[PDB]
């Protein structure tokens, strides 16, 4: 469960957030697979409730009505189009599973699903799964509310509905044989893994109970005996009794304090400084690197809905947060994961996002298509940050620089330093309020590299900043406070 799947020297997987299935079957073969990108992960793929107040929230897609693979992202036929695709092209797709829950207890009962199937909440019944009342935790929760009140119980945490959420009875086999037969229906299909969200409200027994039920990878793609990829949802940042290790028997965790430090650390928050980041990975109190999905942002927390808090960084912060993966991307620990968004008219009122809830760019409902711009960026309000030439770039170098060691760490005891991984890449950061001029050891060979952060390498040429490196792997760097993006990044494959 700990291996990503994804083809030899892949190294990244991006959030393609509320994406058709037409549209990411399309992005496979047109740019994921050229850019060396190693897979998608994809939104929940199952029916979930239509909820029109507000106007279809993103969030509605974490509120389950069955495991028919029936959403505003297409049917199952354009779900197995696209991890067909996809999977011939050699980019994997991973699914958002929402198994620890069904919908919010008091959403109406009727047919306001996104397949038009029956489901009553109120009477705990999802005749399209089937589900009764006998499947959920209401005789198991312990709280007055019958919702989580206090995450300093470990059990009520798993046992109670989280904000209302009507919760599955995960330890009964019936349940678990249910939500097995809907993972196995996408493992059969072609899908590599999946994201399991809200781990922390599933007992690590439970989930693993499921996993136990689950299916080799599909052998028309994959090698006898390919598990699938497991990464489990759990946020935590300390002061809790559960811990995101409790999980680390299942699969993989995502790290919530990865983004969430690096963003106080590129803010400069509370005297934090980059030059801090020598140490970056177990010695900030991380999870063990290969049980760690990292990223700087995720859907959640990019719209101050998640953990991290306000100093989680995002394409609104472009400038810093071009920096923020950048780093992350260069830096050896866990396991990558670029975040893809759209657009949204943010309204702050308080310090909140009143518009928050807003679903994908949409026309009376139905999600726009991701159209492509002549710079190669998107239209329709897609941000493509995956398509940011700063960003891509560095997903390649990820690639190119796998396997190397982190190395040749340089610091100012301030805000600029660099580092390299072995000799296949280089990076250096300037995130000071004063210009970086300075010969700095690459350990990469001699010779002309394009700094593929400002620029390409096309044609034995390159489009922006030029580094020469020595014979002794010495070379010169300046990056201004003033530039665009003041950090250079150079590998062996932007070598002239
Ligand atoms: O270890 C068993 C388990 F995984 O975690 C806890 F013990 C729960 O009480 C139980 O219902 C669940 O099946
Ligand atoms: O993740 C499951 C678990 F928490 O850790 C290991 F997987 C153990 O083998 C299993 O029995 C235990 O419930
Ligand atoms: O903000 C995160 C969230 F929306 O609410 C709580 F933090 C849950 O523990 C988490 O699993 C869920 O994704
Ligand atoms: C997990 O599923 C939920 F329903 C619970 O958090 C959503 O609200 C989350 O955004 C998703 O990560
Ligand atoms: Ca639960
Ligand atoms: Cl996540």
């Amino acid at each position: 469960q700990y291996s990503p799947n994804t083809q030899q020297g892949r190294t990244s997987i991006v959030h393609l957030f509320e994406w058709r299935w037409v549209d990411i079957a399309l992005e496979c073969e047109r740019y994921l697979a050229p850019k060396g990108f190693g897979g998608v992960q994809v939104s929940p793929p199952n029916e979930n409730v239509a909820i029109y107040n507000p106007f279809r929230p993103w969030w509605e897609r974490y509120q389950p009505v069955s495991y028919k693979l029936c959403t505003r992202s297409g049917n199952e036929d354009e779900f197995r189009n696209m991890v067909t695709r996809c999977n011939n092209v050699g980019v994997r797709i991973y699914v958002d599973a929402v198994i620890n829950h069904m919908c919010g207890n008091a959403v109406s009962a009727g047919t306001s699903s996104t397949c038009g199937s029956y489901f009553n909440p109120g009477s705990r019944d999802f005749p399209a799964v089937p589900y009764s009342g006998w499947d959920f935790n209401d005789g198991k929760c312990k709280t007055g509310s019958g919702d989580i009140e206090n995450y300093n119980d470990a059990t009520q945490v798993r046992d109670c509905r989280l904000t209302g959420l009507l919760d599955l009875a995960l330890e009964k086999d019936y349940v678990r044989s249910k939500i097995a037969e809907y993972m196995n229906h996408l493992i059969d299909i072609g899908v590599a893994g999946f994201r399991l969200d809200a781990s922390k409200h599933m007992w690590p027994g439970d989930i693993k109970a499921i996993l136990d039920k689950l299916h080799n990878l599909n052998s028309n793609w994959f090698p006898a005996g390919s598990k699938p990829f497991i990464y489990q949802e759990v946020i935590d940042l300390g002061g809790e009794p559960i811990k995101s290790s409790d999980y680390f028997g299942n699969g993989r965790v995502t790290e919530f304090k990865y983004g969430a430090k690096l963003g106080t650390v590129i803010r400069k928050w509370n005297g934090e400084k980059m030059s801090y980041l020598k140490n970056w990975g177990e010695g900030w109190g991380f999870v063990p690197s290969d049980r760690a999905l990292v990223f700087v942002d995720n859907h959640d927390n990019q719209r101050g809905h998640g953990a991290g808090g306000a100093s989680i960084l995002t394409f609104w912060d472009a400038r810093l947060y071009k920096m923020a993966v950048g780093f992350m991307l260069a830096h050896p620990y866990g396991f990558t994961r670029v975040m893809s968004s759209y657009r949204w008219p943010r309204q702050f009122q308080n310090g909140n996002d009143v518009n928050d809830w807003v679903g994908p760019p949409n026309n009376n409902g139905v999600i726009k298509e991701v159209t492509i711009n002549p710079d190669t960026t998107c239209g329709n309000d897609w941000v493509c940050e995956h398509r940011w030439r700063q960003i891509r770039n560095m997903v390649i170098f990820r690639n190119v620089v796998d396997g190397q060691p982190f190395t040749n760490w340089y610091d100012n005891g301030s805000n600029q330093v660099a580092f390299g991984r072995g000799n296949r890449g280089f990076i250096v950061f300037n995130n000071d309020d004063w210009s970086f001029s300075l010969t700095l050891q690459t350990g990469l060979p001699a010779g002309t590299y394009c700094d593929v952060i400002s620029g390409d390498k096309i044609n034995g040429n390159c489009t922006g900043i030029k580094i020469y490196v020595s014979d002794d792997g010495k070379a010169h760097f300046s990056i201004s406070n003033s530039a665009e993006d003041p950090f250079i990044a150079i590998h062996a494959e932007s070598k002239l």
